[PDB]
């Protein structure tokens, strides 16, 4: 009922944020509203999140989980192939991360958390926020029905997709990307090749593509994502026409033909959106709770525990009683690393960034520094394509065309 700062959602935003304020002494509590394991879609992750995982002692429970290990990310258009190695990019940094079932992954994370004395409450949605200049009381609901406040110094609102204070005081913004459809699950994949240590993106069609990560539980996630009229040619049961779609691509028809679904294939549409604000007097947003670019470059889960470990240092500089520039320390910081993945998501749909990745010959100094904006080290300015991220897509293109009619 009374604390320093209240976490909502256990996930790796929130569990993030919550070891780092713990580690300072402080008390600190998440609320999750879900009962844990969990699912949540959100696979890929990106070496530069190791770095928070290592500052909030979550290494070794992650390590000890064995999950399939990541040196890549692989793109295919019908035969071509453009390979990513994280172990050759412009940055220093980390080369190398995970791919990981969320419900199991974030489990790890918060019990973690747990352990190091941050303490944490499942099956407790919160539901309502009053602000009382910086200090704040939350109402919680249990699963059976039943309310209680909590008082606090600080909210970081970790609630992910619920979007807890961005609904409850309308800081929803239409995020500007248009709106697209996804349609994903498991496989069992029996007929995976024995490479498997790579993120695969396949462009299946003009504005559609498909994602295929690969778990050490046997499994692989795979999912179609792109235009909605796209899926509305296919008609069927969500596994029927799962398994049209994927029959409908060259590069993995075969493997994934006749194998088993872990479960019923879900739908995603209308996934990008933003926040009016990140922060205000009490609390700070993060991850999902902020702002959704899209799935192609697998950052949201980085980009949670990026703001989740910087809205936690930020948090704990405020309980010092220090002098806190969110707009500078946070929003900005947040928004470097956004906007750089935005360029890179226009150029993936735009067709500037696919005629960098299927050039023949391609520069091998570009394919660094582009792995390193892939690792997400986009915080990198020496990095000129994240110097000049809304520029050099389409300006690398032209030059590469330029080029072509040369010859
Ligand atoms: C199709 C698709 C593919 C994606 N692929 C990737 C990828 O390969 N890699 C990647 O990094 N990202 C991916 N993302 C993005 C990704 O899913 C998110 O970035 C990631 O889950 C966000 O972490 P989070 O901590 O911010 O929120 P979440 O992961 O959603 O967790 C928030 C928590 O808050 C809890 N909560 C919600 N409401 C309340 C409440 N009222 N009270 C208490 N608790 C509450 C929730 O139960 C939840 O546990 C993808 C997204 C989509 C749509």
């Amino acid at each position: 009922e009374k604390v320093d700062v209240l976490v909502i959602g256990a996930g790796p935003a929130g569990t993030v944020a919550a070891s780092l304020v713990n580690k300072s002494g402080f008390k600190v509590k998440i609320v999750e509203k879900q009962k844990f394991p969990r699912f949540v879609i959100g696979e890929s992750l990106l070496p530069r999140c190791m770095e928070h995982l290592d500052e909030a002692g979550f290494l070794d429970a992650v390590k000890a989980q064995g999950f399939q290990q990541k040196f890549g990310a692989k793109f295919v258009r019908g035969k071509e192939i453009a390979d990513f190695n994280f172990s050759d990019q412009f940055s220093n940094g980390w080369n190398w991360t995970w791919q990981v079932p969320r419900g199991n992954f974030d489990k790890t994370l918060a019990d973690e958390a747990a352990r190091q004395g941050v303490d944490v409450e499942y099956e407790v949605g919160v539901t309502d926020i009053k602000f009382f200049g910086t200090d704040s009381v939350t109402t919680i609901e249990d699963i059976n029905g039943n309310k209680r406040e909590i008082e606090a110094r600080f909210i970081i609102d970790a609630s992910g997709y619920g979007r807890v204070i961005p609904r409850m005081f309308g800081l929803d913004k239409p995020s500007g990307f248009e709106s697209r459809r996804t349609l994903f699950t498991h496989i069992k994949d029996v007929k995976r090749p024995v490479e498997g240590n790579r993120i695969t993106a396949v462009v299946h069609k003009p504005k559609v593509w498909i994602w295929v990560i690969p778990f050490s539980n046997g499994n692989t996630s795979v999912g179609f994502v792109g235009e909605p009229s796209y899926f509305d040619e296919y008609t069927g049961t969500p596994e029927e026409r799962m398994r049209a779609m994927i029959a409908n691509e060259g590069h993995i028809a075969e493997r994934f033909k006749s194998e088993e679904f872990l479960f019923e294939p879900r739908t995603i549409e209308g996934y990008a959106i933003s926040a009016s604000k990140l922060y205000g007097d009490g609390f700070v947003l993060t991850g999902n709770a902020t702002e959704f670019l899209d799935p192609i470059f697998s950052s949201g889960a980085t980009f949670a525990m990026e703001s989740g470990s910087k809205g936690g240092k930020l948090a704990v500089q405020f309980l010092k009683g220090e002098e806190v520039n969110w707009e500078k320390d946070f929003v900005e910081h947040m928004m470097q690393g956004i906007d750089t993945f935005r360029s890179f998501v226009t150029g993936w749909y735009d067709g500037t960034l696919h005629a960098v990745f299927f050039a023949k010959n391609p520069d091998p100094d570009h394919k660094r520094m582009i792995c390193s904006v892939l690792a997400g080290y986009v915080w990198d300015k020496n990095n000129p394509f994240v110097k000049k991220h809304n520029t050099i897509l389409k300006t690398l293109a032209k030059v590469i065309q330029m080029g072509e009619e040369a010859l």
